[PDB]
């Protein structure tokens, strides 16, 4: 019978890509299916590059694909259309902004697999050791405490200890993680949902000094070359007070043997001041039948799987992974497990989209445009008002005579 073939997680970030293919594996046993998977890389604009190369040949060799939440405009034409699958109610039982933003002139794109949001891990034992009751709520407060406890860990011996870790490297999480302090500076969205290109102004150019002001001093020189897991594995190690990173990274550092397992929070992201707002940039990944599987039938059958109540409570479960179904947020087992869950839900609610919306199918063009003058800042090749500027003026030239 038919081989159904998934383009799904990486197994170079934590557990991801050997969950799915459990799940995957499962499926095909549930349903006396053959199945296959295919491994992607770690970043997801690799990925993309990947899949483009699929999807120009129509290629029937990749039956289904994990798609990030800010390629739906650039993927619609090589989706096949769930809207006619699923029931009214079946649809109605994900979050309706995910199910908007994964809707493309009418073709429901993929369906919600997952949601992420940035948020701020922070060593609780170490807080209480340096005298802190509470995680920070503005910068300066994080760069302060970060000071105080390296200056203390390193004098007690421990030459690997870093104040903060996040994603330095030029690629799409660097574009996430400026978002944060772009928003969390008062200093907008990059390019707003209206079109406006709103970059160039002293808060956003203040952000972004505020980042380079870390590198080297409170977060390590090689901070620009991290993606997830190279923060990831600074802190897991023990060796980070604080790091900006996605829910997946809370169950890694709980399982036994992680030198961190009950040493951590999580909280909102700092801000730059109480009434800025909070910023955590939108996250996660949608679940697409390719437009050129030969078996659509199969593949939705899966896709349908994977999105189901049972598989995202495992991921929630064993992953720390957020559900796409507001239903699991109340259930027993995934609050006992994960009960900042609650906590943070509004924080993911109020999650701050990167400009895929508005930028549409250009819009890995404007992020590479972003994540290359955010690092040149981070570099120390160029000051925040420059780069402002100059990102002000790229975006311009790709954007010229594009309407949303
Ligand atoms: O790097 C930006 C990218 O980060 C997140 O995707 C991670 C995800 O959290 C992991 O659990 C795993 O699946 O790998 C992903 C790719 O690194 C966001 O979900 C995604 O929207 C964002 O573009």
């Amino acid at each position: 019978g038919p081989v159904i073939r998934v383009a799904g997680d990486s197994t170079a970030v934590g557990e991801g890509g050997r969950w799915m293919k459990e799940m995957v594996e499962a499926w095909g046993k549930k349903t006396g299916t053959r199945v296959e998977y295919i491994d992607s890389p770690a970043d997801t604009n690799d990925r993309l590059a990947l899949y483009q190369q699929y999807w120009a040949a129509r290629s029937p060799d990749v039956d289904v694909y994990m798609i990030d939440v800010i390629w739906p405009g650039i993927v619609a034409p090589h989706a096949l259309d769930l809207k006619p699958y699923l029931t009214e109610a079946e649809l109605k039982e994900f979050f309706p902004r995910i199910v908007q933003n994964n809707t493309i002139r009418g073709k429901l794109t993929s369906l919600p697999f997952f949601t992420d949001a940035g948020i701020l891990y922070y060593r609780k034992d170490l807080l209480e050791k340096y005298g802190y009751t509470s995680p920070p709520r503005t910068w300066n407060e994080l760069e302060q405490m970060a000071e105080r406890v390296m200056e203390g860990e390193r004098r007690a011996g421990n030459r690997d200890f870093w104040g903060f870790v996040f994603q330095g490297k030029p690629y799409e999480g660097l574009t996430c993680d400026a978002l944060e302090w772009i928003y969390s500076h008062g200093g907008g969205r990059i390019v707003e949902p209206d079109g406006t290109i709103s970059v160039n102004n002293g808060r956003a150019a203040l952000a972004l000094n505020r980042a380079h002001g870390w590198v080297g001093r409170i977060a390590p020189q090689g901070v620009t070359s991290y993606a997830e897991e190279e923060a990831r594995n600074v802190w897991q190690q023990g060796n980070s007070l604080f790091m900006r990173n996605w829910p997946y990274a809370y169950a890694l550092g709980q399982a036994e043997g992680s030198p961190i397992r009950g040493k951590f929070g999580v909280t909102v992201l700092p801000k730059a001041s109480a009434d800025a707002p909070n910023a955590a940039t939108l996250g996660g990944w949608q679940l697409m039948v390719s437009a050129y599987s030969r078996y659509p039938k199969e593949a939705v059958d899966l896709v349908k799987y994977l999105a189901s109540y049972e598989v995202q409570k495992d991921n929630a479960v064993r992953l720390s992974r957020l559900p796409t179904r507001p239903a699991l947020y109340t259930d027993r087992d995934v609050l006992a497990r994960n009960p900042w869950f609650r906590d943070l839900l509004p924080v993911f609610q109020n999650a701050v989209s990167r400009p895929s919306d508005v930028a549409g199918a250009r819009y890995n063009q404007v992020s590479e445009a972003i994540w290359t003058e955010v690092h040149s800042v981070l570099t120390g090749r160029k000051k925040g008002e420059q780069a402002v500027r100059d990102l002000e003026a790229r975006i311009r030239r790709i954007l010229r005579h594009h309407h949303h």
